């Protein structure tokens, strides 16, 4: 509908201001030939907010694609902050490295290339832990798993990001063999069912398609 | 669309669940015949975790109604916490007494009749701030008014949320003579321009109308 897409064209040119490095993120794409599925203007200032709400000097990204979503939350950073973001596509980090170069947060910002589910026991191992906020935006069918180490990396009131769990609202087909319907399936079932934390999901409109974020803190 | 009704209902099934507090709070609408607003139980949870991301001992809330949203954040408080919430109309500030008090919240949170304009000034001179977390959901023309003063009763990393910012997209008629339409989009602006806060509007979908819930953290 004409009328989501004109009120997030509104809610932008108020509160969704992008400068030069996100512009320079956002066609980095179509140059590399990446797929343009980042986070919207207007996502990206939501996570700027929830990061400055839960204080965050330490941030744990999984999926970087272009750094869109990862310049968005590196800068609510304070100086001595830091974001570790992680890439199973080399292609994808190395473009990452130049965006996030280009926005002057080389210092605050470390891209590990390699599979999450490899990455993170590297993570708790060489204990970069707690993370004050972890975003969650890769390959779905794993979501289960992702966010069980999300929880091995958390503090109390640490707060968990995952999004397109909803998927245009196909997670109510419980019949679709879609590998991505049945990964936020398992997950929304996971998290309803989930002690160590509570929890909501978000549904989101705009001119990206209707979207689904879920949101859980740490007790 | 019946997708958006069906996801909300999902999402409440897995993480919206309602107690007999919440289900009174909502029937006490019938019976004391005031009108069908109040957040959806979804909202309820999302304004909860808010609550607790603000780490909430002290909560402000304009527009009682029958205190369903203030149970949902009143929970978020410790046993050592407050919320105060501001009521145009004696009949809702009853109301909201006995559902709350029904609730076990009745040493937790102190409802006062009034104009907010007129209480909140009482509040700055009773010297009963800073609040962790405002929630301004009263009267639209006089937004901007109420964020003013919320600001006054505000440390930095409040947040500050104005629900039904968006009034079903009509703040996108800046023609429009609807009074709560024109408060909405001078808030709107406002937001815009304030550099004592981040903020972003939120589009909101599901049981409720079609609306957006305007969040700030105060810097
Ligand atoms: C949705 S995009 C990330 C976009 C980014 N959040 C933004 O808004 O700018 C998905 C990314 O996840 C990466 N990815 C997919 N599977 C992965 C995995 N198993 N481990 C790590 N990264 C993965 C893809 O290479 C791609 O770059
Ligand atoms: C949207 S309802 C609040 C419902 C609340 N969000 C909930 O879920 O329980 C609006 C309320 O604001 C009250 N109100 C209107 N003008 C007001 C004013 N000037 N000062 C205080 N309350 C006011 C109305 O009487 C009504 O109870």
């Amino acid at each position: 509908n004409q009328i989501f897409e004109s009120v997030d064209h509104y809610i932008s040119d108020l509160l969704g201001y992008e400068d030069d490095a996100l512009l320079a993120a956002t066609n980095s794409l179509a140059e590399a030939g990446m797929p343009a599925i980042s986070v919207s203007p207007n996502q990206g200032k939501f996570l700027q907010l929830l990061a400055q709400l839960c204080q965050a000097k330490n941030i744990l990204e999984l999926g970087t694609l272009a750094g869109y979503s990862t310049i968005w939350m590196a800068r609510a950073l304070p100086k001595n902050g830091r974001l570790i973001t992680l890439e199973y596509d080399p292609k994808h980090a190395a473009v990452a490295q130049k965006n996030i170069d280009r926005a002057g947060l080389t210092s605050q910002v470390q891209i590990r290339t390699g599979k999450a589910i490899d990455i993170l026991p590297q993570l708790v191992e060489e204990g970069a832990g707690p993370f004050d906020m972890i975003f969650i935006d890769a390959d779905k069918p794993p979501y289960t798993e992702y966010f069980q180490w999300a929880l091995r990396l958390s503090r109390p009131g640490t707060l968990i990001v995952a999004d397109n769990v909803i998927r245009d609202g196909k997670v109510l087909d419980e019949n679709s063999t879609e590998p991505a319907v049945q990964g936020a399936r398992r997950f929304n079932a996971m998290l309803g069912a989930n002690t160590a934390v509570d929890a909501t999901i978000l549904q989101m409109v705009g001119v990206k398609e209707y979207d689904g974020m879920a949101l859980a803190i740490v007790k």
